[PDB]
């Protein structure tokens, strides 16, 4: 309509029906300028770099995008308690957006003074990519998501896109994407923005963790039918040979046959938190383990879900398995271990290997009376028919969604940082505000004008998730375990904010605390 | 309508229909004031010239002028390959024109500083010739063409038009067209301006 | 149906209703097995070529074409005499064509002796062109037209297309059309095959040679009302200057003003057919007029139609204007003057320029006191405004039609050769029967078979012509100028077959005889 | 019908609709006849050999058969050209086969 009446009305809530869970997000933003409206290349030739593994070829642009895609927006701490301990598993279904309020400004610096003052012409853009004609950059987890806590204002992340390389140099194949094609919404203040969206069907994320290992599935008190081979060996001495054939049985368990097999492992270097146990010796980028693409040396960052510490060791961690998040305030490089919060994955331990060790013991050469039986380790192993294995846990810091590279095949899409693979995710929303000149030369001149004013926005965003949830049934009879705040009288409440106003998130939080049979 | 709402979408792509190619450009822009709102005479003994060849006698106006008769308005490279490969013709058919979202602006400089504060009341006044009564200055192809890039802001070309002459001097017959005439709608922020046309019909362009 | 009943009735006739003229031509026709059922490129370095300006690259195939495009093919003198008598203009309307009784043989060579027994399995496939998507090779009037004696049966032309080149390289726009592709009818002995036309609208062409010249329009009893600048010296000595004007009259006719201009010219050596006038020197390649394109010089044969011999001088004709056409057994190469039918127009003599007379003189420097008047002369002229020309006249060996090359533009498409020019001529149509091979061997081989039953077959076509008419409305008193034999008693019948069966046409026939003002 | 009249019409195109390209191609062919209308067996111990790897036991048939699977049989090059510039992806729907004019 107008300037004078309101475009939307904040509404931030999370309310509970039946089996779903509508929650809401609305948060104020702020848009500047980026690139004084121009499109560049990234290439790291641009500026410095040393190294192969690293060259990459891109472009830069104006455009800002909402990258929501972590959990912490959507969910109050206290709700996510609300939904990990009740729930077996929760899926999206809908999702509904909504841009209202936005508001231009113009900064005017006149000596050494800057004035802001309201600009009621200027106009502000606004697109979604509904066929994902783009490219998609929401899948990296990369920061710029709206803030954990409401009263929050953040800054929108610039957009820019890789694309095929050799060096520093771009193939003839590297994509330009000048992403003015699109058509695309013109704001001004007093226009609202909103669309909605439809989760294709994914597999509900499973919050519980498994109440029985699966390498135990028998029966304690019953023998199967079977006869492993129990004794080779007659006794000692000479020409002693013999095929002795027992019943797998509860004296001996690790034996017996099995139907299945724990899912698929690639190995990590095991980095022990103290510190005089590890190596004297630098084995960061040397001990790594990395999958190597095209001469690309890329480290194998978040891999298979597998479980991280044995049990009863709890010292050290994968060097390059578990998702890592810093703490409020953590600096940007060559932060301490305490500043940082390293997740643990003892949820998985039951069904899935143990990431630094190793996946079994498999034979090499034909025993002979003369050669004795050999047997060499297992460091990596595909999938095998018949194997098991659980998808890594979401925490709440993590990210959603991730799209599935469209292709000719895949294998069980389910992205190893964690969350929902998707063909189709809920789109890319951009916005730009649109470039205003200042006043031109009277003469004419062939050139682009290079001169704009100073300018950004701000607004509101409004992210309704619907969250479909799958309700516990189990018939366990003795309490469970489950998440709890620390009562011990604690300086300041976690999850509160603090003294001067900076907010903060303690511990990193677990999905599966709930427990169930395999 | 007013302030607040906006008058148009942007809306620029290129859609291929079975036989059919739409192509949408838009590009943002902006208009100066030429001339201090003068017409003026351009004739060569204005600014030097030594020729008979180059002689030259005509007008200068304020008034701007969009020239898009270039194709690279109208064609991302990669639309225009998937032109050429497949097609051994093409003609255009309906042309639609619309301007939206115009902002009037006004600069003040106090001493030795410029500051540019919105401007509410002014306008901005826009016609079409329907009927050619005027000169046609788009068809020896001057610069001034919507920029290639629509990332790009331009400026709009001044419009000034040649008649007869002797030497520097006009001939009797030499027109003067005071662009006034004309009924031309006076637009304010919030207004939009829009139009169709048909081309005639014109043999298709051998691409083979 | 079967081998048994016959496939249609050989019908030849022509028919006159009140304005058309319904030409049926029959004729038996015979087709070889051509390049072994093979595709080849004919380009110059096959065979010798010393020239840049004869370099040619194209493609040989194995298919025949049917080229009736000549008129001796549609009507039977007797009657063409009928036609261009009484008719001032003549069209085509439609077109239709009868494929019918093909009988496919076979040969067997055993040792020195040849057998040749009907097959009745073997096929015979056929198809027309309808889109032009084939090059049009019927436009340049090659032998091989149906004979003009139905007693005769013919041998098909193979069929085979030149291509961009450069030398005798191809350059990568040449063009390969594998003659496959089209859909074409398989025939068998008793199948027939028939299609209908309808030729686009073409302006008539006119057989009336003009009865009132160009230059004199004008009235000879009455003066106009004008003046030419008559007398510029007013006398001898010096300083005897004046502009005297006087009406342009009767007395003095050539300097009248004139409406309209003579057609366009463009200069052709002249070759006088008496040996000693001529000049003993080798001129014929180096003085012809030749257009030259892409470095190729052509010759410009048969160009602008314009006269060939000024009134009372029949002594020589154009070096390379006028049609020219050979007598019956004339010999290959080097063919004396006598027995060659050299065409003459002096039809045309009214409204078009003598081919090899300049087109007029024009002044060149500005006249002074000091410097006299010069005038170069004009050796070519193009189209002016207003200006009138007459198209070459079509006579009865001569092609029909012609396929206007599709193009952006082009001027007044009539033929240079003569006839009707169209966008869209009747179709070509190809035939080949098809290949049978031998025996091939038990043991597979990867290549394909090279040996295949030498053949040929053998039927009747059916072409037949609706031509539209114009009829004489002339007020015309004295009688007309017409078309006879030569009454003296002559050793064989003109247009009648020889002694021996040679069929022979002793002069050309040109089309216009009849008289109309301009 | 009979021996006169022809069995089908020779159909070799391929004509590109809006979202469907129907490419017919036809080709003629010659049939031998193979053992002697007789069936045997190719173990490689017929024919030399030397090796556990290549050893080989299987019957050969007199039957012909036809392999058209590879592309070149259905696509011009020309019009190959102009499928995979335009097309991210295709498909195969359904397959029309037809056997004519044989003679022996």
């Amino acid at each position: 309509d107008g300037v004078g009446s309101s475009s939307g009305n904040w509404h931030c809530d999370s309310q509970w029906l039946g089996d779903r869970v509508i929650t809401t997000s609305t948060r104020t933003w702020a848009l500047p300028t980026y690139n004084n409206h121009l499109y560049k290349q990234i290439s790291n030739s641009t500026s410095g770099g040393s190294s192969n593994d690293n060259a990459y070829f891109g472009y830069s642009t104006p455009w800002g995008y909402f990258d929501f895609n972590r959990f912490h927006c959507h969910f109050s701490p206290r709700d996510w308690q609300r939904l990990i301990n009740n729930n077996w598993g929760f899926r999206p279904k809908r999702l509904n957006f909504k841009l209202f309020n936005i508001q231009v400004k113009e900064v005017t610096d006149n000596n050494g003074v800057k004035t802001i003052a309201n600009n009621l012409t200027s106009t502000v853009q606004v697109f979604t990519d509904s066929d994902y004609q783009l490219p998609y950059v929401l899948g990296s987890a990369h920061e710029g998501c709206l803030p954990p806590f409401p009263a929050d204002v953040f800054m929108i992340p610039q957009y820019g896109y890789l694309t095929l390389n050799d060096g520093s140099q771009a193939v003839g194949r590297s994509s330009f994407y000048c992403l003015e094609y699109f058509p695309s919404q013109m704001l001004r203040t007093g226009n609202n923005f909103q669309f909605s969206y439809e989760f294709e069907n994914v597999p509900f994320h499973s919050s519980y963790a498994h109440s029985q290992s699966l390498d135990r599935l028998m029966n304690p008190l019953i023998d199967q039918y079977l006869y492993y081979l129990s004794k080779t060996i007659n006794g000692s001495g000479q020409n002693q040979q013999t095929l002795k054939f027992s019943v797998a049985g509860p004296s001996n368990m690790a034996v017996q046959g099995r139907n299945y097999i724990p899912g698929p492992s690639y190995r990590q270097q095991r980095v022990s938190t103290t510190v005089t146990q590890n190596n004297n010796s630098e084995f960061a980028w040397p001990g790594a383990s990395s999958w190597a693409l095209n001469g690309r040396n890329s480290l194998m960052n978040p891999g298979p879900a597998m479980a991280s510490h044995k049990e009863g060791e709890d010292r050290f961690f994968p060097l390059s398995g578990s998702l890592i998040f810093g703490k409020q305030g953590t600096g940007r490089d060559n932060v301490d271990a305490d500043k940082v919060m390293i997740t643990n994955e003892e949820e998985i331990k039951t069904t899935n290997p143990v990431a630094t060790e190793s996946y079994g013991q498999v034979a090499t050469n034909h025993q002979s009376a003369q050669a004795q039986a050999q047997t060499g380790w297992v460091q990596n192993q595909g999938i095998l028919p018949g194997m098991v294995w659980q998808d890594r846990d979401v925490y709440l810091q993590g990210p959603i969604w991730a799209k599935i590279p469209h292709t000719d095949g895949n294998f069980h899409p389910s992205p190893l940082m964690g969350g929902f693979g998707m063909k189709h995710p809920p789109p890319q929303i951009l916005i730009k505000n649109t470039p205003v000149p200042a006043d031109p030369p009277t003469a004419f001149n062939k050139d682009k004008l290079n001169s704009f004013i100073t300018q950004y926005s701000t607004g509101q965003v409004s992210v309704e998730i619907e969250w479909e949830l799958q309700k516990e049934n189990s018939k366990r009879w003795n309490p469970e375990i489950q998440y709890t705040s620390n009562y011990y009288k604690s300086n300041n409440v976690e999850f509160a904010v603090n003294t001067e106003g900076v907010y903060s998130e303690p511990r990193p939080i677990g999905t599966r605390y709930l427990t169930r049979n395999l």
